[PDB]
């Protein structure tokens, strides 16, 4: 494993804000996108496996990692649409070209899948894991975390997350099978050390998950890329997890119907990158080598 980050953080001004990201190497991009409540740090032990296979990029979503917070922050800030506007602009500013390989997880997959559907001609391949592949129902949500997420999506959410930082301190470790080190948790809580709005992104995200028809805008967006992905011939790599968490049951059955897809199973719950980074990195690298033959 390892607690040291991959490359050095770079910064760029987007919509009057400063966003952080990792950009190492040359060639066609291999774009890694994290979800909630992580950052580019999530891919630190996976990105190395793709050394020399392309331009390795990992962006910190707005309000997360080393990216700027959006003040004034509040209940209406950090919704999917806002995150998309900033990520779209960052990805445009990075001059990615037209043969991009996406590696997505959690909210990074919702964002990545949507971007791919909108820029399909520029997508060479899609590797995904523990993703939001379609709108779901409460019965599809992981049983052990179901009540907690229903609470996030209620008035109790502010105290749980903004005051007590539950997504970072409880959910994150709770969905990783192996024990995290002091430095690893320090890296994960760093962007959220301050109580209050600094932690808003970690609360707004669960309130955006397309569950039982709400929120309607994200449900529609997910229904859109779900339908598209089920018909798209773009090569895909589905990294299934055991026991897994989000991508299980019906969603997993759905993902398994997607065309031109390779699948492997690795040990892990939700944040599988912390449990099987070498298996994941090796799979992604092989995927890319097949997509980019010499
Ligand atoms: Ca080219
Ligand atoms: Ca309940
Ligand atoms: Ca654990
Ligand atoms: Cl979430």
């Amino acid at each position: 494993l390892g607690a040291k980050p991959f490359g050095e953080k770079k910064f760029i001004e987007i919509k009057g804000r400063r966003m952080a990201y990792i950009d190492e190497g040359t060639g066609d991009p291999i774009l890694f996108q994290h979800g909630n409540p992580t950052s580019s740090y999530l891919w630190r032990n996976i990105m190395p496996h793709c050394a020399g296979l392309g331009r390795l990029i990992a962006c910190d979503l707005i309000g997360m990692g080393d990216s700027d917070k959006l003040d004034p922050s509040g209940p209406e800030r950090y919704a999917y649409a806002e995150h998309r506007d900033y990520l779209d602009a960052l990805w445009e500013a990075l001059d990615l070209g037209d043969r991009v390989v996406l590696v997505v997880h959690d909210w990074g997959s919702a964002l990545g899948f949507d971007w791919a559907r909108r820029h399909r001609e520029r997508v060479q391949g899609i590797a995904y894991m523990e993703a939001i592949a379609m709108p779901i129902e409460w019965a599809d949500f992981p049983e052990q975390d179901r009540d907690l997420f229903q609470a996030f999506r209620s008035q109790a959410g502010e105290e749980l997350v903004l005051q007590d930082n539950v997504f970072v301190e409880q959910v994150l470790p709770g969905l990783i099978l192996r024990p995290l080190s002091e430095a690893e948790m320090a890296a994960y809580r760093e962007p959220f050390l301050a109580a209050g709005e600094a932690r808003r992104p970690t609360l707004s995200w669960p309130r955006q998950i397309p569950i039982a028809g709400t929120p309607a805008d994200v449900v529609a967006i997910a229904r859109d890329y779900a339908g598209w992905l089920s018909e798209s011939p773009i090569p895909k790599l589905f990294i299934n997890a055991e026991p897994g968490a989000l991508t299980t049951g019906r969603m997993r059955d759905f993902c398994r119907t997607w065309p031109n897809q390779t699948e492997i199973t690795v040990a892990g719950a939700h944040f599988i990158q912390e449990d099987s980074p070498d298996e994941i990195g090796a799979a992604i690298a092989a995927f890319v080598r097949r997509l980019r033959p010499a």
